[PDB]
C-alpha cells in the first residue's frame, strides 16, 4: 500500500531550507519508491527503493 511519503518526508526536510523542493520531490520519489529512510545518511541501505533511486549521472536525485 502507499506509505505516507509526504508526512514522513516532512520530517526529514521538516526544517531544510527546501521544505518544499525537498518534501515535494519526495512527493514524486515517493510514487518512484514508496520508501522513506530515517533523517538523512546511509540508512539509506535500509530503504533501496528510493536509495537505488538515483539519475544518470549517478547522484541522489531524490532528496
Amino acid at each position: 500500500a502507499h506509505i505516507d511519503c509526504d508526512k514522513e518526508c516532512n520530517r526529514r526536510c521538516s526544517k531544510a531550507s527546501a521544505h518544499d523542493r525537498c518534501l515535494k520531490y519526495c512527493g514524486i520519489c515517493c510514487e518512484k519508491c514508496n520508501c522513506v529512510p530515517p533523517g538523512t545518511y546511509g540508512n539509506e541501505d535500509s530503504c533501496p527503493c528510493y536509495a537505488n533511486l538515483k539519475n544518470s549521472k549517478g547522484g541522489h536525485k531524490c532528496p
